[PDB]
């Protein structure tokens, strides 16, 4: 499971925060975009995907799923594009959790940035760093690491 | 050296490539923006240092060293801000090299979409798992995880 993420899609402000989950350390990247696309989810995977090992995505819509855009950048970037349907019954509860803590902490630096995007990194980071005991940053490379040895 | 980082600007189809470079590794990270400003790179090492733990970064000329607005990013995430001056000359030749291969990237995959920030996100993907052997983002965690084992 070092090379399994999930993608999650939330509202604020009127625009889209999407993310992309790490399962197995909670490390996420994520990005402000106007409405969920095809074409936005696509890119953000292609970006995904050059930065961290990207085995498998559990993508978080059917649309998504279906999108042949998305389809060609997961081609492109060999990530097996699987559905995001919660066998385990727990993964919904965990994914509104996290969505319901990053927009806490949106709220927390909302003040130290003009725009939302800013405030979304922001966030990234404090959800990446906060020590839990190891961060999810920690835990996403020593996962990986011992995975390459 | 397993949190240092170098800033780098490079110039392609009458835009601009932005690169941090993790020194020890060869990793990359890169995006397109019009122009370099203040604003653009402190964007840039912000998304950069929640993703990665980045102790140092090097930056790429003195306009983004003295603005307040990269000064005030990097206070925010933690980073030092450092000038990215080459008293080790191998350095000035390792950034052309690397830009040139990056740009060589981007002709090969440049049919392969529209836009030209795709193709560099191509690119970014080729360098990053080129087996050069390990690859550059094998390196990088290989590095971080044996840092965080201290
Ligand atoms: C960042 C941490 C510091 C402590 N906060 C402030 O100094 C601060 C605090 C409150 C209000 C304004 C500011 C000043 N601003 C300039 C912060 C900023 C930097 C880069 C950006 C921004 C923003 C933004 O205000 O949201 O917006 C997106 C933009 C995207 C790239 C591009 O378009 O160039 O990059
Ligand atoms: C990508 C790999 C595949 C094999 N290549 C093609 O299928 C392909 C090949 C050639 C020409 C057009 C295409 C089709 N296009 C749609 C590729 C694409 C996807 C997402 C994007 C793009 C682009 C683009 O063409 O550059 O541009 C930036 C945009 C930014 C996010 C936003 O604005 O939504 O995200
Ligand atoms: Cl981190
Ligand atoms: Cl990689």
């Amino acid at each position: 499971s070092p090379g399994i993420w999930q993608l999650d899609c939330t509202h604020l402000e009127g625009k889209v925060i999407l993310v992309a989950v790490h399962v197995a350390s909670g490390y996420i990247e994520a990005e402000v975009i106007p409405a969920e696309t095809g074409q936005e989810t696509a890119y953000f995977l292609l970006k995904l995907a050059g930065r961290w090992p990207v085995k498998t995505v559990h993508t978080d819509n059917g649309s998504n799923f279906t999108s042949t855009t998305v389809k060609a950048a997961c081609w492109w970037a060999g990530i097996k594009q699987e559905d995001g349907i919660p066998y385990n019954p727990q993964s919904q509860g965990v994914i509104e959790s996290m969505n319901k803590e990053l927009k806490k902490i949106i709220g927390q630096v909302r003040d130290q940035a003009e725009h939302l995007k800013t405030a979304v990194q922001m966030a990234v980071f404090i959800h990446n760093h906060k020590r839990k005991g190891y961060s999810a940053g920690e835990r996403i490379v020593d996962i990986i690491a011992t995975d390459i040895q």
